């Protein structure tokens, strides 16, 4: 259908605009759609874009509004005191403010549907909430409505929630337009999605993005596909990948690099209310924090991630146990059989399950997929699915059989409940991934695995050396391979922090000179230098001019291929904020050849200082543009859990940054 009202070019400069005459007598029936294209690059703390209100004395709480906060949150109120209805629906981190210095035109579609009794809000082509009520309140059936307002809500004759911004276009319909119709509405998005709700992963959530430019020109991305909301392990999480062959313009349908099947891949709407938001999938194995590198020699792409057995995460993981047994220089994965109180088994060569107490091999083996066979026969377990139908999280058998994996809850043989690191490879640049292998322990039998630093590994330009940064208590633990990832050794580098999340990323400043940038607990990003291709490491210094929070955020970093102002350049991606994960920046540093010091010369604001920015991935695209895939929200904040489609991709050119 056609609009009952259409207007545009409205400037909201802390003064509402009255459109009652144009709109109010046009409103008919109980279903309505609002389409609004608007900018707000300097919003007030809390402002209404649009209001329908009873402006009369004593009816202060009879109004409908669409509002935003300077945090990027969008929402509506629907209030009628006589009906005793006070609805408030919102979602944090739903907006853009600025991109390349220009105010972004956000496209907002609000659907109020009386038939289904459902309020739905889309912003920039993304559904940010969909709420069904028992008692539906049509937005123009509020008792005594006498004002249609842009840029405030008229309450008792006064302007509340005054807006600063602009409404380039607004349309209203006496209909609840369908989801299909909504998707035909043109957008002006500064971003694109690579991974997204309802894609092949069937994860409703994503965190921990990576990007890496392959020598063929293909750009590869990996990510945590997180099923049970955005929580870290314990949970269900798979590692998914996608690639672009056109400098980031389009991206392939995701496939999995690393996945478990003990729990179904369910797209779930995880509750965001305070009572249930901490619900956490508690019986699933998971992969988490991935990192990618390309090997020049073999041509293989290599992907590593942390591995968590069923119900295990960082905080309940057995520290002081690697999960392996050392038997004369060699490390064997320990296993516990159903009913035993201790681990009386190991996995030896060719997957043979060997008994330790009696030193006998068994009739059981472990295949390449860490699945259990008896006498060559695939054993199985039953899969779980999750639901909240009872009003709380339930995890229950779903009737499907899947191969029995030693990382599973219901497995006959079970690994040590601790964290591991796994690796997989692709020979076709991410079109398919091999079965993963556990890396061996690097810090002894009685030490849990280090934690992979998410993002990129480092492929040294003048050799075959591959390095993946990892961290644990008191140090960075660099993993080093000179033979295409077949064998690894560690290079330990002490840092002056205990129990930190020292997520580290590396750049090669020049041949064999590696600078590592890492997260700390001090409010500053730290760094250290190696001048022998990672054999030895300097003491720790800190960057002034960038602020992080006390808890810190992952920093991403690349060496730019081109000179800038005649100098070698490095580019860091990080939130710049001592308050939260917001104020995204790319910071361009120029290297001083005298001493390899870096002058952080240019700061590019990704979006508003108050808009969310968390974990990030950056890569130099083959055309020398910069690709950025990032968490566009505060992934620390307890108020911004379980948001969909907040990991987003943008394309920039160096001139944008300078």
């Amino acid at each position: 259908i056609s609009p009952i009202f259409q207007g545009g070019s409205y400037q909201l400069n802390n003064k509402s605009i009255d459109i009652s005459s144009l709109l109010l007598d046009k409103l008919s029936g109980e279903s309505q759609t609002v389409v609004m294209k608007f900018k707000a690059d300097k919003p007030n703390s809390l402002q209404a874009l649009f209001g329908l209100s009873n402006s009369k004395a004593g009816f202060k709480n009879n109004y409908f509004s669409i509002f935003m906060r300077d945090s990027g949150e969008i929402g509506v109120e629907i209030r009628d005191a006589q009906k005793g209805i006070n609805y408030l629906f919102s979602r944090p981190a739903s907006l853009w403010g600025k991109h390349k210095g220009q105010a972004v035109e956000n496209t907002l579609v609000f659907v109020s549907d009386s038939k289904d009794k459902t309020y739905t809000m889309y912003v920039n082509g993304i559904e940010v909430f969909s709420e069904t009520v028992d008692t539906f309140l049509p937005i123009s059936n509020i008792n005594g409505i006498d004002k249609a307002t842009l840029g405030a809500v008229n309450r008792e004759g006064k302007e509340h929630y005054l807006a600063k911004g602009s409404i380039d276009e607004i349309s209203l319909f006496n209909k609840a337009i369908s989801d299909q119709e909504v998707s035909t509405i043109p957008l002006s998005n500064p971003f694109q999605l690579i991974f997204q709700s309802g894609d092949s992963t069937q994860a409703n959530y994503f965190r921990i993005p990576t990007l890496y430019t392959l020598s063929s020109g293909r750009v590869l991305s990996s990510i945590d596909a997180r099923y049970g909301g955005t929580h870290d392990s314990k949970s269900k999480i798979n590692i998914a990948t996608s690639y672009s062959d056109d400098n980031g313009k389009t991206w392939s349908e995701p496939i999995f690099a690393m996945k478990f099947n003990d729990y179904e891949e369910q797209l779930v709407y995880w509750p965001r209310d305070n009572k249930l938001k901490n619900s956490q999938i508690s019986g699933s194995a998971s992969f988490i924090d991935s990192s990618i590198v390309e090997d020049k020699k073999s041509g293989k792409t290599i992907l590593l991630a942390d591995v968590m057995p069923a119900g295990i995460g960082n905080n309940n993981a057995n520290k002081a146990d690697s999960g392996f047994k050392e038997i004369n220089g060699h490390y064997y994965l320990k296993l516990k059989k159903n009913g035993d109180n201790d681990f009386r088994y190991t996995v030896r060569e060719n997957g043979v399950v060997y008994n330790e107490t009696t030193n006998k091999p068994t009739n059981y083996t472990i295949n390449d997929k860490y699945e259990v066979l008896e006498g060559g026969k695939s054993l199985t377990v039953e899969q779980y699915s999750v639901d909240f139908d009872s009003g709380s999280l339930r995890e229950r058998h779903n009737g499907k059989q899947v191969p029995m994996n030693v990382f599973y809850k219901d497995s006959l043989f079970k690994v040590t409940p601790t964290n591991y690191i796994a690796m997989t490879t692709s020979q076709n640049r991410g079109e398919s991934w091999e079965q993963f292998k556990l890396l061996p322990p690097f810090l002894g039998e009685k030490h849990n695995g280090t934690y992979l630093c998410p993002g990129q590994g480092l492929a040294l330009k003048s050799s075959n050396r591959l390095i993946f940064a990892t961290y644990t208590s008191g140090e960075l633990t660099y993993l080093i391979s000179d033979d295409s990832g077949q064998t690894w050794k560690k290079s330990s580098a002490s840092i002056p922090f205990k129990n930190a999340t020292a997520e580290a990323q590396m750049v090669e400043l020049r041949d064999g000179v590696i600078r590592t940038f890492f997260r700390t607990t001090t409010g500053k990003i730290a760094y250290m230098t190696s001048r022998d291709s990672g054999e030895t490491w300097s003491k720790v210094s800190y960057i002034d001019g960038i602020q992080q929070t006390s808890y810190g955020t992952q920093v991403s970093a690349i060496k730019y291929s081109q000179l800038i102002d005649g100098k070698e350049a490095v580019i860091l991606s990080t939130p710049n904020s001592r308050s939260g994960r917001k104020g995204g920046q790319l910071v361009v540093g120029l290297v001083n050849k005298e001493d390899d010091s870096i002058d952080w010369k240019y700061h590019y604001d990704i979006d508003l200082p108050s808009y969310g920015y968390a974990y990030s991935a950056i890569t130099e695209l083959p055309n020398h543009h910069i690709g950025v895939l990032f968490e566009k929200y505060d992934s620390w904040s307890r108020n911004e859990l379980h948001l969909s489609n907040v990991v987003q991709y943008i394309d920039l050119e160096i001139n944008d940054l300078t």
